[PDB]
């Protein structure tokens, strides 16, 4: 019998229910320790390392960790124990030799994993390098790493560290702030209450659950705060000492810093050497704590952040009193984000429309934007929760934005009790934070592209040889990061084959595949009917069901020619004798719609020979384009693809709708479409999308390349007009790519959201293409 004491249970593996009191690291977070756990589980005394004149101590229970003979039996050796007692190097000391298979005592089952996560360490740090941070870079140097690993929005700590452990974007996992108001529960989850323990809020599945569902046992992945860190590492390293059937194989560790020192010092403050040197210690403690266990080339670590730090300060606050009538009606989630609702939930004379209008470009240098969260960047997956609210404010870097003036505080000897913040778009530079993996799974010396936090927990899983639970990252895209567990992914099976048809209110007036379709047709993961198009300068994949292509596809060489639409053509439409009417768009529709007019999607302008221009007026090129958005998309067309072509050596474009009305950031089905063009059966787009792709050694051309490729795509949303962009005003050279490069986009996103797979036939291995399909350009 071991209730109502810790005696014997100190950190014990397996939580205890009421009325029994607890002994695990979470009991103080829930107020639930045994009288005797601090007396017993928190010992201090005489510090946390051994010195000379302990060296074969007498074993004293009252010490905090020991320099006894007993102490590596018993497996509570502090740290440092057998580089003072017995003449042993620090592990920082030691060069590193590659760790070809795992060196694990017999017992031993698989190597463990240990996660050791900083919050807000920024990926730039790294730069201080082993003058601040030894252990770390070390680490760094010796294992996998990259130069930044890109968070989740808002990049913040609670959604962020829940991507960590589930793979999902916060609008999947629910944690999609710090704080969130949930209206069908009617509840508030906040750092500071008790409604953050209610495991109806946490969706998915974190690795944690992952890997004890499938007889992987796990450690705590929660530190209550007043466990100090020496006390963390020493427990981990006691488990770790455990027998064969009670040993963990998963554990975190985590640090509040550099997060607390970088918020009130900012990013570039000289206060942040110390917490920097701190966490490496630590980092120390844990390296050399394994390898007098022997464990240091058994183990995989990863050393991983949650977002990184910007220069913030008081007195970059935009004020929402500037812009409205009355803020009284409204809650604001402040910061370097807005969220707005209303005051009173459900309250019918809330209006988000006139809330936007009066926030939109109202001043030269404003430092936010308004979206209705249907219109945010594709890219930051930030909108398919009932706790995003409908009304969201993207803040520029280094900015806050606040309800009314008096909601900031400054010292009257004017400092402002902060100086960092994070939470800003996720492709922020400063937001950017650090990835590290070391040990036998990892790779040896090896640096690796940046990549996204989602991906990680797919990893985490072929280190633990665990199945993941379904997620957001792509399973096969970081193989190249590991030596050995690496999944081996299948191409996706095509669901629907396409027809290819022969010759069978609008006026007017072969070797194609192996030109304009680089990579091979990109397949139909879905159940419907299509048409294949060939043309002399493109080809199409083309929808009967959305009487539009669902990709076109063509190449721009350097050499390629500009050329106009001739004036006698600007109305020009041609039926396509290869598609039936029932299955093609009339301009009837388009002249009867008075908002709606259209656009094509291979462009006019780079046909190749005036007699090849008439294809691209083709009845089927044609899609439906309010006439704010055809500013932007001619301006890409007439101007932006020949700039890529010339600098590229040649591009090779692929463009096509997108229909996500119900903003869940996949292809909607029919039902969801909510707009057709006036009077018809022609579905409007939500977005129009463009991949564009060429060689990355740019010194062979797009089209004869030999290696691997380089990639970079949008998805522009379809916008009846430009409030968007405040500049729109002015001529399209002052505003579109900028329109265009916060639109960026991953390959993959454009699958998600049109039921398609591209690249399915390359020179390449199909491991690389799935990290090709991930990149993102971030343009910063
Ligand atoms: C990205 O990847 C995902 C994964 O493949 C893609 O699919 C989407 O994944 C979503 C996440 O699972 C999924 O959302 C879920 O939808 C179902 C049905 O609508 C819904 O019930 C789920 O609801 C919960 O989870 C959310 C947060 O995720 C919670 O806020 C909510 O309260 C529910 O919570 C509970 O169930 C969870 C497990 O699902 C538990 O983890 C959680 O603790 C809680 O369980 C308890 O509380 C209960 C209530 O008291 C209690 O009964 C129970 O016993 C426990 O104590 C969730 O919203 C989408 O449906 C899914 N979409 C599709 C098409 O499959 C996503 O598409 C990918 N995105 C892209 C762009 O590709
Ligand atoms: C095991 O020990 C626990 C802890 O003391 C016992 O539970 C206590 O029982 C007494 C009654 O004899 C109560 O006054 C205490 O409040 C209980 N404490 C707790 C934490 O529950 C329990 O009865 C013991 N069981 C056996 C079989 O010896
Ligand atoms: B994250 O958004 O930085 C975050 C969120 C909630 C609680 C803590 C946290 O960061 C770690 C931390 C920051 C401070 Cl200022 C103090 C202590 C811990
Ligand atoms: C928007 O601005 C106009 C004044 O130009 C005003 O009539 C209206 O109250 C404002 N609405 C809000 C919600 O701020
Ligand atoms: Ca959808
Ligand atoms: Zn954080
Ligand atoms: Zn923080």
């Amino acid at each position: 019998n071991t209730s109502g004491s810790c005696k014997g249970r100190c950190f014990e593996l397996q939580e205890v229910g009421p009325p029994d009191c607890r002994c695990d690291n979470l009991c103080k977070s829930y107020s639930s320790c045994c009288h005797d756990f601090d007396e017993l589980c928190l010992k201090t005394a005489r510090g946390w390392e051994c010195t000379k004149d302990r060296c074969g101590e007498v074993r004293n229970e009252e010490n905090a960790c020991h320099c006894s003979e007993d102490c590596l039996s018993r497996g509570d050796c502090c740290t440092n124990y057998q580089v003072v007692c017995k003449g042993e190097s620090h592990w920082v000391d030691d060069d590193c030799e590659e760790i070809r298979v795992p060196e694990c005592p017999a017992g031993f089952v698989r190597p463990p994993l240990i996660i050791f996560s900083v919050d807000g360490f920024r990926a730039s740090y790294m730069k201080k390098g082993s003058k601040v941070m030894p252990n770390i870079e070390k680490l760094r140097s010796c294992g996998t790493h990259a130069p930044y690993m890109r968070p989740v929005y808002p990049t913040k700590t609670f959604p962020n560290l829940y991507t960590l452990a589930t793979g999902l974007y916060p609008e999947s996992h629910g944690i999609v702030g710090n704080s969130m108001y949930d209206p069908v529960f009617d509840a508030t989850f906040h750092l500071r209450g008790r409604e953050k323990f209610n495991h109806r809020w946490w969706g998915g599945q974190p690795l944690w659950i992952t890997a004890t569902k499938q007889g992987v046992r796990a450690g705590t992945f929660f530190w209550s705060v007043s466990i100090p860190h020496e006390r963390r590492i020493l427990t981990i390293l006691q488990w770790l000492s455990l027998p064969d059937n009670e040993r963990p194989s998963v554990y975190a560790f985590y640090s509040e810093q550099p997060d607390f020192s970088g918020h009130k010092y900012g990013p570039f403050g000289p206060e942040m050497t110390n917490p920097l040197r701190e966490i490496d210690k630590t980092v120390g403690q844990l390296m050399d704590g394994l390898k007098q266990l022997k464990l240091h080339r058994c183990v995989n670590v990863i050393f991983v952040g949650d977002h990184g730090m910007e220069d913030v300060t008081c007195d970059r606050t935009e004020f929402l009193s500037n812009y409205l009538t009355n803020v009284d009606d409204i809650t604001l989630v402040p910061g370097t984000l807005g969220r707005i609702r209303p005051k009173i939930p459900n309250n019918l004379k809330y209006d988000p429309k006139a809330i936007i209008a009066n926030l939109t470009c109202k001043k030269p240098d404003q430092h936010f934007k308004p979206y209705m969260k249907q219109h945010l960047p594709k890219r930051l997956h930030y909108a398919n929760n009932r706790r995003i609210e409908d009304l969201h404010l993207l803040v520029e870097r280094r900015w806050h934005v606040a309800r009314k003036p008096l909601d900031v505080y400054k010292k009257p000897s004017g400092k402002c009790f902060f100086q960092g913040d994070h939470g800003f778009d996720n492709k922020v530079n400063s937001m950017q934070t650090v990835f590290v993996g070391y040990g036998p799974t990892f790779k040896y010396r090896t640096k690796v592209p940046p990549f996204e936090n989602i991906e990680l927990y797919n990893v985490m899983c072929d280190l633990l040889g665990l199945k993941p639970a379904p997620n957001n990252g792509t399973h096969g895209s970081l193989n190249h990061l590991l030596r050995t567990n690496t999944f081996r992914p299948t191409l996706p099976e095509e669901v629907s084959r396409p027809n290819y048809p022969g010759i069978m209110g609008c006026t007017c007036d072969g070797s194609t595949e192996e030109r304009h379709l680089l990579y091979g047709r990109p397949a139909v993961l879905y159940r419907t009917s299509y048409d294949i198009l060939y043309h002399t300068d493109f080809e199409s994949g083309y929808s009967e069901i959305f009487l539009m292509p669902l990709w076109t596809s063509y190449t721009i060489s350097k050499q390629a020619e500009v050329s106009s639409i001739p004036e006698h053509l600007t109305n020009c439409v041609r039926p396509d004798v290869r598609v039936s009417p029932g299955f093609s768009q009339n301009c009837l529709a388009y002249k009867n719609d008075k908002q709606m007019s259209y656009g094509f999607l291979f462009p006019p302008y780079l046909s190749s020979s005036p007699e090849a221009k008439y294809d691209a007026f083709l009845v089927t090129n044609m899609v439906p384009m309010y006439p704010a958005f055809k500013r932007v998309w001619t301006y890409f067309q007439r101007v932006l693809v020949k700039k890529y072509a010339s600098e590229r050596n040649g591009v090779n474009v692929i463009s096509g709708p997108i229909f996500d009305y119900n903003y869940n950031g996949l292809r909607d089905i029919e039902d969801e479409i909510k707009q057709y063009v006036e009077g018809s059966s022609i579905p409007v787009p939500t977005h129009y999308y463009s991949i564009i792709t060429s060689c990355l050694d740019f010194t062979q051309p797009a089209d004869k390349c030999d290696g691997p490729l380089s990639v970079s795509s949008f998805i522009l949303p379809h916008r009846p007009d430009n409030d968007e962009s405040c500049n729109s005003s002015e001529d399209e050279s002052k505003w579109v790519e900028e329109l265009m490069k916060m639109h960026t986009a991953r390959v993959r996103d454009i699958e998600h959201l049109t039921g398609l797979d591209f690249y399915r036939k390359t020179s390449r291995s199909y491991s690389e293409i799935l990290t090709l399909k991930t990149y993102l350009h971030t343009y910063e």
